[PDB]
């Protein structure tokens, strides 16, 4: 029983750690979503402005 | 104990399912962060381009 709860509390820990990380890179994520949109974004403001200097 | 195998193997299961999205929202991360290094290299490129241009 222990070592069951021992599991089960090793595994409420990486559980813990992977719901954390899940939400760090799932939020990372979302944060790379959001960049690289604005790079995306970048990639026209700065098509825009090739054009710009380009006329 | 057979419930706390039981929570060894739900909690084990849940970091399974974590494990799985987790890297699952790690890949697609990988991805994001791969289209934020692309576009942040065509952004870079665009960059470039426009010290071309402004050149």
């Amino acid at each position: 029983l222990e070592r069951a709860e021992e599991r089960a509390e090793l595994s409420e820990g990486k559980c813990a750690e992977l719901e954390e990380e899940l939400k760090t890179v799932t939020n990372n994520l979302k944060s790379l979503e959001a960049q690289a949109e604005k790079y995306s974004q970048k990639e026209d403001r700065y098509e825009e402005e090739i054009k710009v200097l380009s006329d």
